[PDB]
């Protein structure tokens, strides 16, 4: 159908079109053991789908996809919630494309329905092949695409391959002002022919449409890299800080990836097989061997480092001048007689000729090391080392050890980290070690993700969560990727921006990975 | 007529006196008290722009009648009035949330509630039927009420010169709106109109200098926050840290400290400021007398700035000496803290007895940075109920009451000099005296017109209930004097997001 | 109605009665803005209610309540889940009392419906007053109580006071064998006149009927009391270990109660205002004062101890012979020059004449303490002290400081704790301190409760969660109270029972606080 | 009533509305010793009233009054002149608000009728109360 309305002032028209590029395959639900209807009003309450909106500016290139929505119960809050207690679904959705258009100057949108097991092309030219509609920003106000449930089975089960609605720019948006944009929302409502199949117990870990994050300030969320010092700030350093593997790498597909753990309390301790050997250069260095409880020493697949124990980053070229600091102690009956602060290198002095590495090979500066003993390790800090740059060093999986890939943020955004300050141990003693203050940053601490690891994360969607702080209300919008690297849209200088740790996150909406955040953090200071 | 959800007409069978209304109160053109908001390019998506409880406060008239009546039952037809353009593009979502449910803070969830999406292109005169969701035959006062929440869904872009869209709602009760139970009109439910007596600002009292008249009102772009404790008021009192309705009578205090002095100076004797309340110095009541200056900045001991006051030992109530004495407000420096209120006060005189009670009457500043330093009040210890630090909404600036503190030299090297400093104040108590009888409706802001001389010049500021005035200004040049020989006028209740059509350029 | 069936073998009868002690108030839903129906099958799928079952043995005393179910959407999985997207409900439920009866010998059950704002009496004698039914175990198989939605409002909103179904023993159960019991389940299904009112967005923190706990072994959940040593076991000591206030006291009404925190990483550090004074007895002791960041020193309402810092329990009478051990260090520019292990008492040497207390008053054994400095604290262990008994000492709120009440378990059950081992620091040095190995136990670490703090906990219901361990499958059933003290049914000797920390919890069913667990842990070793 | 015309070039619309926020109290003139009619054409010749025009620029502040016209014979040249030879008048006037508008960008006007012995408020917010 069609319907046209004269805009206020008679300076244009707004077209609200009901369109069905119609597969319109309505199943008889003959094989469904029972057919369950919905509250008639669910068909009448059109709700924003997870994935909208998408802003089409002048800097958008036709052929770049903007929406990729799988026609499923997840397009609606109420159907998404109802599906938790239902084995199968069967029916389409009426998807509305609300476009904040105007007689701006020009620009055309193309929306198409793509059937299952058909790759989504990246050109407006190819989209015209599919069943599709075209819009004109000069007159676009609505488009009720009657999206069908393209299927070869008489009713769906979880895990099937579903059809997709793809929206792309047909013609570039041209307007007098470079700031003119077009916010394009998209809402769904199940069609009348949409029914469920069976009543099954809800999944207590259901992939809920709405994610609830407890009002937990990050100063209580603490802390993979330095689990003895609380998080005090939130760092946004635009130094191209592509986070090489570290501790505290959690993703909600597997949980803890790399050598990350959910209980890093302290700075997870480890012991060593303090083997000894002739040492060139520094005789006072002894090559100790990390032991691997729960990961026996001889599995190239498993990590050659105790779970938890991880960077500080050391073992740079100059590792022989900049070191790490850890408590050490001879293991004796019932514990350790005495524990001091010795200088741990964890790197590439002589025996590996490597860079920073995740051996299984450490050097102490204590000459009292003996082979006939196991020595305890508790990292404390760095000694004489640079600050905030030599503590983010890049050791990596120089092996088959399944580790965390070096994650880099998408262009235009920089990582938001959880920081913490490490005090310096001074000693005016004839036998001691000297540390230097250092600030430590990390990705999402496990406490924040605990809700995500249970609440759920819709496939291909990065959570957009807010950040409110002390009065007056000030909200910064961050993006929390499933791989576990929260980011924020950045613009301006490259200053390391501190954001206070007092303030709680809040779920706003599921957004696609390529979703520019409206709120931009300005690097002024 | 766009109805988000059907209105359940209730037969008031359980109403002791089903009370009718004037048949002519039904005209869907009466403005909605507080229902005026502006959308700009800077309004981020999903920012709550309006929130009205579905109640007799939605109409200018039923709001007035509601003071006579203990109950009501009915809906409201709100008409939009969008002063948009041909070059404006954007969306609004207006959802009616159910009574007890909590208003979301993202559009993705607000869409869940019944709603309508409004284009600025075709939402100029859109009737919206707001229902009154209930499980009871009629409402009493205090019952949880439904709300309609207007929120920007697609930000406002402009195909041409960026313009500001001003929107406001006009309502008439649906034919089924009925009152009940006549009661005397002294109730809650603040009046839709607040008549401000024509008291010029210079007739009010500067709470932070109740000895010098308010000489001028001035807007400073730099002063982004107000940490003052003395001079803060709110209509929803409550208690505000060290603010009194009588600033003049509270400017006094007794002090007494034992043998003690600043390490850097054996001349700055300590002084424990006496409290009109009684000890212990319990960390739940103010640690200083209800009225005392909030001046000074976070200096460190040595060749520095500090305050001046009139001090004098008490003599059994009889004759007490008096003289201006240099005064600094605590040695927070020696504890690694900033200058706060809890810190004991000091006096630069070696002639204080370890057990004597000395008067103190602040009078100025000496050898000190200019007004910039007295503006920033000492911090607080975070244990008692003090006035929270506040800042104006983005793009808006404060309005302060200003006064001139006269200086004071000394011919002899016995007293103390005192540089002249212009002092500020967030609000004089003389303006809220009339407000309390009226009150502000449900977290709305009061747009007041400062009618400058003759009425040819009329400035508009928003009187936020929290206790401050703000006026939107585009400009540098911190100093901006506004004459204090004017008078206020109520213009309307405006939602906090409302931005003033009048913009006073700070560069003129 | 009624219906009788001849049991197999014709050795009895089983009565399945449909009863309506009928308020039967059906609302017209006139004021409801809209009326939403359900899938017709929800009315036909009777599901176990949260609160059943309840076993009526010979040791049950008439007048002891067994069921107290508020007639609400929460009586059914599907209605409980659907109510998440609904503002109001209006209608009753058909509650079935399935009784595993037999012609055992005798015994009668009484079930009554109690209207809102009417206290539940504790005598079968009074229950007969209410609308009620009586059962006989000799012939009881079912009872479809048509429970009405007693209300004076035309449809419900969350938070109203609801009616209650109470089941009590009318006559004692007598049977030939002392082991004969009667498992009494109870299921619900909304009546046909049950409808919802409005469609509202789901609460992302909804009080879900089913609780999902991630497959997180407790050896990763770590650890309030000793957040540097991982949890290794699970202790069940029947020493009457009524847990006085401690660290790690979390309840899902407020979150962290007492001085408990969600980020105890390490052993939350604290500093001191190392004031000095003349000391009698031991001159080498110096009375240091804990500073209170975020809790200024002068609020009798707030705790006089830094958040996190907490027991080890010291300050017993003999505190002058048994002590705690914490790292100490003079605070200097940028940190601390040197840090050693000194002996911290935290108790009642001279200045308080108290027992263990939660001052704000500590004694070091280092004579080098000086007033002009702040000294750091990091608890490590105990020195010369008893083990596992003097580390559970009972300091408490000797003041108005809102603390955690001393929780004791119900009779017949003992606490299940999260343990950990603290190594001993030995030192053969002319200046050092000597510790003694000690095992430390705690209540639920915050990681386990994180799901509860978001998943939800139905009012008055203690979660019954399982514990599966390495193959072959072995399941122990524990009860996790809302106040935050997991317990397990115990029988036999008083041996401290260790349960391996490898194995994950799992939600089984919501049960009442007075719900004997069928599985009994046997104290054999 | 209402009436809409498409502006030249079809780049807008011009609304010419006939509105009566209607007291519409028509007297029977029973007590009038005699009732005198006018030349029928006086009812058909709309003349500029004394007090118009008023230019609403960007520097105008809502709440500032612009017109305050007392409904009387003085609103028309011819009625004002005729009243010189007449002891009394009885009847209303059809007042036209010609606005030199355009699809400029925006801006809304409010006109209200205020009864006798009622002070004129200085806020657009209050004007909505009156018939307007």
């Amino acid at each position: 159908s069609s319907k046209t309305e004269q805009v206020t002032g008679a300076t244009g028209i707004t077209q609200s079109t009901v369109t069905a590029p119609l597969p319109e395959a309505v199943s008889s639900l003959s094989l469904a053991p029972t057919v369950n209807a919905l509250d008639p009003w669910v068909y009448l309450n059109q709700t924003e789908v997870p994935g909208g909106t998408f802003t089409v500016s002048s800097a958008t290139q036709p052929g770049s996809v903007l929406l990729e929505l799988e026609i499923s119960p997840e397009l609606n809050l109420y159907t998404s919630h109802l599906f938790r207690m239902y084995a199968g679904w069967s029916g389409g959705f009426s998807l509305k494309l609300l476009v904040a258009g105007n007689a701006f100057s020009a620009g055309k949108l193309i929306a198409a329905i793509i059937p299952p097991n058909i790759e989504v092309p990246n050109s407006a030219y190819l989209l015209t092949g599919f069943p599709h509609e075209i819009l004109d920003f000069r007159t676009a106000d609505s488009m009720e695409i009657i999206a069908p449930d393209i299927k070869n089975i008489d009713y769906h089960f979880r895990g099937d391959k579903l059809g997709k609605l793809v929206v792309m720019v047909y013609s570039p948006l041209r307007s007098t002002s470079a700031d003119f944009e077009i916010e394009i929302k998209l809402t769904s409502a199940p069609l009348p022919d949409f029914k469920f199949t069976m009543l099954v117990p809800p999944i207590q870990n259901n992939a809920l449409p709405i994610w609830s994050i407890p009002q937990a300030p990050p100063y209580s969320m603490v802390n993979p890299r330095s689990p003895l010092t609380p998080v005090v700030e939130l760092y946004i350093n635009s130094s191209y800080a592509t986070c090489n593997h570290q501790l505290g790498r959690y993703t909600i597909y597997q949980g803890a990836i790399g050598n990350s753990t959910f209980n890093p309390s302290g700075a997870w301790t480890a012991t060593c097989t303090a083997e000894a050997g002739s040492v060139t250069g520094h005789p006072n260095w002894r090559y100790a061997l990390l032991d691997l409880p729960d990961n026996p020493t001889f599995d190239p697949t498993l990590p050659p480092v105790p779970r938890g124990f991880c960077d500080w980053g050391s073992g740079v070229k100059s590792g022989n001048k900049q070191h790490l600091v850890c408590f050490t102690g001879k293991k004796v009956e019932g514990g350790f007689q005495d524990v001091d602060t010795h200088m741990w290198d964890y790197g590439d002095n002589e025996t590996v000729g490597l860079d920073n590495t995740y051996q299984r090979t450490i050097y102490i500066k204590d000459p009292s090391l003996e082979k006939d003993a196991q020595y305890l390790v508790i990292p404390m800090g760095v000694s004489g080392a640079a600050n905030d740059d030599t503590v983010q060093v890049a050791p990596n999986c120089y092996g088959s050890w399944d580790y965390a890939p070096t994650v880099a943020p998408p262009l235009g955004e920089q990582f938001v980290w959880f920081r913490s300050q490490l005090p310096a141990s001074k000693t005016t003693t004839t036998s001691g070690v000297n540390s230097v203050p250092v600030n430590v940053n990390a990705l999402m601490s496990p406490d924040l993700m605990c809700s995500a690891y249970a609440s759920g994360f819709p496939l291909g969607k990065v959570a957009l969560l807010d950040y409110v702080l002390f009065g007056g209300s000030v909200v910064r919008q961050f993006k929390l990727y499933p791989e576990g690297y929260m980011t924020a849209n950045t613009t301006g200088s490259n200053t390391g921006f501190i954001i206070p740790a007092d303030g709680y996150f809040r779920f706003n909406s599921w957004v696609s990975p390529s979703f520019m955040i409206s709120s931009v953090v300005d690097l002024n200071l």
